[PDB]
């Protein structure tokens, strides 16, 4: 039992709550896709003065 | 963090600001065109002269 409460606690200090991952791991791949759109909408600031030339 | 800093800096520091250079552009091409006009009505002032003789 000693051995088994050991373990457990080793369980406690180390593991992950997979559960609690699944919708940071959603939220993170929104926030890549929504970041790649905002750096293309970054890129394009000089195309607009090419319009004055 | 602090390289993209330095290099924002330099660019505060030596970049031209390109929508107020295409103002000054236009301005200037007619400014050399009334020049020429005006350059062009100054030769002329000899011809007066020969209507008197």
């Amino acid at each position: 039992k000693l051995q088994d409460s050991l373990d457990a606690g080793v369980g406690n200090l180390v593991d992950a709550d997979l559960a609690k991952e699944s919708a940071k791991l959603q939220s993170l791949q929104t926030k890549q896709q929504l970041g790649v759109q905002a750096l293309s909408i970054a890129n394009s600031s000089s195309s607009a003065i090419l319009s004055l030339f």
